[PDB]
């Protein structure tokens, strides 16, 4: 497996690409429309050949490069059923995605949205912005739901083996990676915390509305146009 | 072995958290001093103990973290022998640090600050501002010589394995990664570049002064004191 990490500093989001070492098929998760051209270039000099593009969910701080990539490579869209209407193919949980030789398991992860997904790969698990590194995303927009993201933390993210490692859509901190034994010990939101203790944190957290949530919200629902 | 990249954003600077998973004793390598709570918490929560603390080299963007670091962990300081000459154990070319059952292979690595090294660890080097993603460190200050840095790529680093990943001290792109087959292949100032070639690039890049240099420099050859 090839595996590089992409950071985008104006949203702080992770990019992440996942190459097979076998067909060469490269996919990549949560990309950026603003970082299209690094994304290729990093594509192309590590000899692979983009032909997955995944998102995690409908994005409020970025707009997504997964239509701009569909019509320079012609990469098929993966996404929630309950994301963008113009994916390729839409997955609910117990799903495959099959890149190459890889297997990608979809796990239903909502509550910071209501499409929000999670994909499992071995020894890994890209998770959006529903587990994030010591935190977990909001709950106040996009039909989040704090009471459902509780179940996605303990029931479905927390059920995977401990030395899982635990890769974010957004870090604000610089921290790159997690793993679920870090996160059942020292989330600060979740470990220790009941349903209802969880709910009433997430509920007065009193954050500033998302800065680009009325301009890429719509523009994610078209793959980003 | 347990690895944590740290990214600090005010300087664009790269951290390494390595670990020994038999004696759990780690090593921070070019460490920030505004993000010392952040680094120990996580070498903590890890269950490491931070014994070492490696510098790349005298930093002109950020103030180092190992004089901190030694105070509250009496952690090793380990730099170059033209470095902070408060570090504990000065090396050079060919020299060992062992963190554990780690084994630091001392590259000397000079052209960007004639004190400038790199740490061989396996399948992985660590080369701070020598050899970046797709770029290298500037010349024209601390006593840079792009021809030195010309010799270090070239003679020093390339010849390493080409499946050997290289861990720059900065990034300002995004880019956390690459490996010394992509730089050979895709660096655009030594790759199909000769030594005037490189050398007459570096002369005219036309850069401003690093906005620091002059309060970093003294104050990280006293170990960020
Ligand atoms: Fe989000
Ligand atoms: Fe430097």
């Amino acid at each position: 497996m090839i595996f590089r990490q992409l950071f985008d500093s104006e949203s702080s989001t992770y990019t992440y690409l996942i190459g097979d070492e076998a067909t060469r098929q490269a996919v990549l998760i949560d990309p950026v429309l603003e970082q299209v051209d690094r994304d290729l270039q990093m594509v192309a000099e590590l000899d692979l050949t983009l032909t997955h593009v995944f998102d995690t969910h409908v994005h409020a701080d970025h707009i997504t490069a997964s239509g701009a990539l569909r019509e320079r490579t012609q990469a098929t869209v993966v996404g929630s059923v309950n994301g963008a209407s113009c994916a390729n193919v839409q997955v609910r949980h117990g799903d495959e995605v099959r890149v190459g030789q890889l297997v990608f398991q979809v796990l239903a992860t909502p509550g910071h949205t209501d499409d929000s997904i999670s994909y499992l790969l071995g020894d890994r698990v890209f998770t959006g912005d529903a587990l994030l590194v010591r935190g977990n995303g909001r709950t106040d927009f996009q039909n989040g739901n704090a009471s459902q993201l509780y179940d996605s933390l303990t029931r479905v993210l927390f059920t995977l083996p401990d030395e899982t490692l635990v890769y974010p859509g957004h870090d604000y901190k610089g921290r790159t990676v997690t793993s679920i034994a870090e996160e059942k010990r020292h989330n600060p939101r979740v470990a220790g915390k009941s349903r209802e203790e969880f709910i009433h944190i997430m509920e007065n957290l009193n954050l500033p509305r998302p800065k680009l949530i009325d301009a890429a919200v719509p523009a994610n629902r078209a793959c980003g146009h």
